[PDB]
């Protein structure tokens, strides 16, 4: 498992200057009590504002995404897991479609998202953390791979 503070620090280097990121979090996902204050401390360690929009059903996904954009002006979407609601194609395809229309990058929990249009995911290696990047989409959305990570970055 790549930890949230590890993902946010990777996000800071992949999208330099990012200031506001939005998280769609399934309220039913386990470890909610551990993950949400985890996100806020990663936010304080990075200087990136992390707005968390929780969803309990598929119906809540669209209003919560739109609220993140209209009221919080997030510049990217961050999805941490997909064990329940966020693993259903209806929620994934919406989040990917509309983030793509808004020109914002999506940091995703598995390669399935990158095959559908998301920008970046990650996996823990013997060597630490390796990046997986959809190049053509990530390039177009302002993602830059630091040379310190060019070696340890696969391109879907
Ligand atoms: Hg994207």
């Amino acid at each position: 498992e790549v930890t949230p503070i590890q993902q946010l620090f990777l996000i800071k280097e992949l999208k330099p200057g990012i200031a506001r990121i939005g998280v769609i979090w399934d309220k039913n996902a386990a470890n909610r009590d551990e993950v949400l204050p985890q996100l806020q401390r990663a936010s304080a360690a990075t200087g990136i504002k992390v707005v968390v929009a929780e969803v309990a059903s598929l119906q809540e996904v669209a209003p919560q995404f739109r609220t993140l954009l209209r009221d919080h002006q997030v510049e990217a979407l961050w999805v941490l897991e997909e064990s329940g609601l966020l693993g259903q194609a209806a929620a994934r395809s919406f989040l990917i479609k509309n983030a793509t229309q808004a020109g914002m990058p999506v940091f995703a929990p598995s390669e399935t998202w990158l095959k559908e249009g998301a920008c970046v995911t990650w996996r823990k290696d013997a060597e630490g953390i390796r990046l997986v990047v959809n190049k053509a989409v990530a390039e177009a959305m302002g993602i830059t791979i630091p040379a310190k990570y060019q070696d340890r970055t696969a391109f879907l």
